[PDB]
RNA sequence: GGGAGAGGUUGGCCGGCUGGUGCCGCCCCGGGACUUCAAAUCCCGUGGGAGGUCCCGCAAGGGAGCUCCGGAGGGUUCGAUUCCCUCCCUCUCCCGCC
RNA sequence: GGGAGAGGUUGGCCGGCUGGUGCCGCCCCGGGACUUCAAAUCCCGUGGGAGGUCCCGCAAGGGAGCUCCGGAGGGUUCGAUUCCCUCCCUCUCCCGCC
């Protein structure tokens, strides 16, 4: 892919000038920077820059500038400012008071094949063409902001990617082929064939509430999940020492950039503004609400207007105060490794559409096991994790099975293709349990996720700057229990009666509850 | 305050018209109407509706009709269009095609001084112009929908009320004044004068998070955390026999404006956006942040266009899937009364300022209990719960004061005066605990809120239309104890050293810790 | 089960009429006139539902008035109870099924 | 502690000069010329820091080049090492405090 630049640059001068005597000056400079100046650099068998021409105006000398890889019009340009003012100042009297690029062209010759459809939304250009297998890109008034962030450089960039078709998954890091099962329960005998959602709303063991994706948990169910939950923490968390932790459930949207998730995911969070500061604001506000007396147009409107900007997601992840925790630390392994849980609150999926199931909500629980170590350490906490789970999966008497994460979380996007860092072979595992109410155990939409386990490699020990004194090489992971699906899970399979439901969750409900809770049933209702 | 309406009417006919055919059955009709129509309903010492003046261009008929409240214009247009449109269609073979009110004014003569500060803002009039002690309020463009919902008419009692200095606070409903302490805990011998949060940040018991408000609560906090709540679910919460519930942290708007509670703190509230359906809108967005690689105006301007309407609110009150669960419900004695606690997860308050407070935190954990019941018992359950609390504070060896809570939180807000509801002499009890490190004992600063005690009356009952069979009286109330603020307590007044901490604190820890979890320390951080 | 026919109000699963903002008969209710009483006779109808507004009452509640409703929604028209379209529903017939 | 004075580089807490994009002397380093060797002598300076770009190398890393830095920030000017303002900091003096 051949790639040539070609940029109008503006020469403000100090003061007004009369051209014919200007010139004389500016062409020496021009002739003399093609020859030396624009030539710097480049490497012997290519081209650099070249003022292709220039005029001047009264106030301003316009220049034609043109570049390679090898040598930038912006670069030119810097070149030339400081040197062309100096000569015009001792010359003319007159120096160059600003420098500004009005038009900014990159032409991107193609072998491919390329039109409109291959190339896409191109995010920072004025102008995109696309005519015999070349783009070309326009850029209207460029910022030194932009030169000096390489915006256009990472817009090529994209622009190359977008047309090399790299947009196909098998694309994609992981090793092992996803789905690919480690490890399987062979079948239990098959005691519940029951729909856990239908007959839960039925029981009145969920109530539906008002907000996409979300429920009500009422005390059977409740006290279901608190025993589980709590048997999880003695089996699994606590047995293998990890430490507890109460991480925040709001995360700041830079975090989220931080990590690379908001690349990934940005259509599955929910956004979060707070309130502007002016008091007045929100008591005109009161105003409007009193007089509407309901959520209109007018009142949702200008509720939007005493917002601020979106600063924070619902945490999705669950594990990201850990990064924000170790951020700019530096570590020693008589320190290591760090483990921590969190099962502190609620954490948040969007999925857009039909939200009716208990197995797939946007609102749950989950305990976060979250951890860093020196890497053979590392994979090891997420084996010993595995195994401490299998082993409580058997004492719940589930079926299950553990199989390749078909995508890692933080890996959910792409160009992050962009950097380098170490990656493990297999970045997340799930724990999957079987729901014999959605089919037979060969298909996977009868299998839901109750756990994810994930080894990060250096993905965030480098970007929050996480680093060891030595200079060893840091590993991060973390794993997560969905505490919620563990529970339909249960229910799933051993059913609703309470007594056929596994021993150490039956003593965990009699001793803490005194027997399963009932319903709290109205006339209407429980139904 | 005497009040008289002027309405400008205009009624479009069918076709255009030579008025001079027309009007001779328009002023029959209008002096007919003056005498009786428009004069009907009004009682009899008053003033109706009067047309004033009409006259007929070729597509329309103008009049000019005033009101009072006792037959208000617009009504007035209503008796008029059908009429006349029969008469017109039976003498001219015409009809009236449409009927609108381009001007709408309303005049509010008041025997009180009023200025424009005294008025302030006026919510959904296009002028507002105070003269002579009067107040003219104009509106353009009059909706049906604006009249049927009466909007104007609750813009003039809102314009009376802030007139009237209303506003002045002592105007509020509580009959005891707040402050007043209705029963205390005498000194405990004072054991230590440290700050919390300075010394919890030194001991890097907590981490401060990048968000405001927010913090990282590492492992000795946290066991400290885990066994404070979970005594407190012992000794209170499940002891008084309430069954545990899971409610959703995250809050319809809807749900915030059936409370009355969005009128009262819009500016205390996080607002929470899901994201648009096109997942396009996403692809682009995920283009824009590579390109600029960085969140800044542009990216996060863009951001906000693939954001929705805010829906939800982070929960602050913690209670609110309750009335949501009831809503709409008939209730029986035989199934009152019904009580359910919650904590699940985080609760969160929007204050401005500096966060640094571990006392005033943005981000919380509170368990929330919640119950129905007929008023005695309704009264009866605060009562238990607080001698339940005052136990526990004696267990945990707390200085503690309950006082008459300032204000309601669902009535943190005024002009919901509109309504009538039966209300409990004191809405809400706070159970405060006294800070050491803050001042003397006399100060009310050095005590913070570990609990709010609160019987609603039939507030929500009425406004989640909530009823009983027979069509008794029903009340409800929820009390919470904020956890996080409990564990300061603990801190401020028996220090950091955790042998001298309460014993059936030590033995929590121990058993299910063995031991206080000790700081997951680096090189650099817990210093 | 498929098909065709008849119908559907605002006291009446009453009958009839009506492109003029609904009318006629009969009955029921309420009220009124006539009057020894009774019955007979005659007049009135603001007779059901739904939602605002105003007045009265501490309250339970009472009164005045207005708009909308003709199975439900939509069309035509100056005007639809009336004509046309869509669905709903009752009632009889044919066909097939035992 | 208060006050006044002197100063502050991009090899040198070296000295001097300079409104022309920095220069002079001396020393140090590196490189080069002259040459029996040594020393002497002469020339060169892209000699420190910071950040991009390009090339090379599997890599550790190597090379080319460009912009910015004269205590830190700002002003004047066509041009500031030089002049002016603000803060920082070193060095001496006076005053007061033992
Ligand atoms: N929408 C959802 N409904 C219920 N549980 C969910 C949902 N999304 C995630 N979970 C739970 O959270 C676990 C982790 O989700 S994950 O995307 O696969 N992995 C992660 O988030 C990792 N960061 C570990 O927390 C799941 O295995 C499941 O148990
Ligand atoms: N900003 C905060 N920081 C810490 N705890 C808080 C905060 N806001 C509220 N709480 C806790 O939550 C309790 C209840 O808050 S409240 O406004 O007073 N009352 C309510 O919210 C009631 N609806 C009961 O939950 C407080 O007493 C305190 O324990
Ligand atoms: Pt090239
Ligand atoms: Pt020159
Ligand atoms: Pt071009
Ligand atoms: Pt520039
Ligand atoms: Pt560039
Ligand atoms: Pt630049
Ligand atoms: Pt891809
Ligand atoms: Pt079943
Ligand atoms: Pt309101
Ligand atoms: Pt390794
Ligand atoms: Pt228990
Ligand atoms: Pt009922
Ligand atoms: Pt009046
Ligand atoms: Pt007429
Ligand atoms: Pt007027
Ligand atoms: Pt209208
Ligand atoms: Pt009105
Ligand atoms: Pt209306
Ligand atoms: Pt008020
Ligand atoms: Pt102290
Ligand atoms: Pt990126
Ligand atoms: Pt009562
Ligand atoms: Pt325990
Ligand atoms: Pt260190
Ligand atoms: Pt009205
Ligand atoms: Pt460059
Ligand atoms: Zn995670
Ligand atoms: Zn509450």
């Amino acid at each position: 892919m051949e790639l040539k630049f070609s940029a109008e640059v503006e020469l403000t001068l100090s003061r007004e000038v009369d051209p014919a005597e200007i010139e004389p000056t500016v062409e020496e400079f021009v002739k003399e920077a093609n020859e030396d100046l624009l030539q710097r650099g480049v490497p012997t068998g290519k081209e650099g820059a070249k003022i292709e021409s220039y005029y001047v105006l009264y106030d301003t000398i316009y220049m034609e500038i043109t570049g390679t890889r090898y040598l930038r019009p912006h670069e030119a340009a810097m070149r030339v400012r400081k040197r062309l003012a100096e000569r015009l100042g001792r010359k003319h009297r007159v120096g160059v008071r600003d420098l500004k690029i009005p038009r900014y062209e990159v032409v991107l010759r193609f072998d491919r094949e390329v039109t409109y459809d291959y190339v896409g939304y191109v995010p920072v250009a004025d102008d995109v063409v696309v005519e015999d297998g070349t783009v070309r890109l326009t850029f209207q008034d460029v910022d030194e902001e932009m030169l000096r962030r390489h915006v256009i450089d990472r817009v090529i960039r994209l622009v190359a990617w977008a047309v090399e078709e790299r947009s196909e998954l098998v694309e994609r890091v992981t090793k092992v082929e996803p789905g690919t099962v480690v490890d399987e329960s062979g079948p239990r005998r098959i005691r519940f064939r029951g729909d856990v959602t239908e007959e839960a709303r039925r029981r009145g063991w969920v109530k539906e509430f008002p907000g996409r994706g979300q429920w009500i948990y009422t005390p059977p169910m409740a006290a279901l999940f608190e025993v589980l939950r709590d048997f999880l923490l003695e089996r699994v968390t606590r047995k293998l020492g990890f430490e507890p932790a109460l991480f925040p459930k709001l995360i700041p949207l830079e975090t989220m950039f931080r990590m690379r998730y908001l690349h990934g995911l940005p259509d599955g969070m929910y956004y979060v503004c707070p309130p502007k500061r002016d008091p007045e604001l929100f008591d005109d506000f009161k105003r409007e609400l009193y007089v509407w007396g309901e959520l209109n147009e007018r009142t949702l409107g200008s509720l939007k207007e005493k917002l601020r900007d979106p600063g924070y997601v619902l945490a999705p992840a669950q594990c990201e105060p850990f990064y924000e925790l170790l951020r700019d630390e530096v570590v020693d392994p008589e320190r290591l490794p760090i483990k921590l849980y969190d099962c502190s609150g609620w954490t948040y999926r969007w999925e857009g559409g039909a939200a009716k199931g208990l197995e797939r909500v946007n609102e749950f629980q989950r305990i976060e096991h979250v951890w860093i170590a020196e890497p053979e350490e590392a994979y090891r906490i997420r084996r010993e994790l595995l195994e401490a789970t299998k082993r409580v999966a058997e004492e719940l008497e589930l079926e299950w099975k553990v199989v390749v994460s078909d995508d890692p979380f933080y890996l959910e996007g792409r160009l992050l293709e962009d950097r380098d860092i170490e990656l493990p072979d297999v970045p997340s595992y799930e724990f999957e349990v079987y729901l014999p109410f959605k089919g037979e155990r060969s298909s996977e939409e009868a299998w839901i996720s109750v756990g994810s386990f994930n080894v990060h490699g250096e993905h965030f020990v480098d970007g929050f700057n996480v680093k060891e004194k030595s200079g060893r090489t840091l590993f991060t992971g973390c794993a997560g229990l969905g505490v919620t699906r563990w529970v339909v899970g249960l229910l799933a399979q051993h059913g609703f009666y309470p007594y056929e439901w596994p021993e150490p969750i039956l003593e965990r409900i009699d001793e803490k509850f005194g027997g399963l809770p009932e319903v709290p049933k109205t006339l209407t209702w429980p139904e």
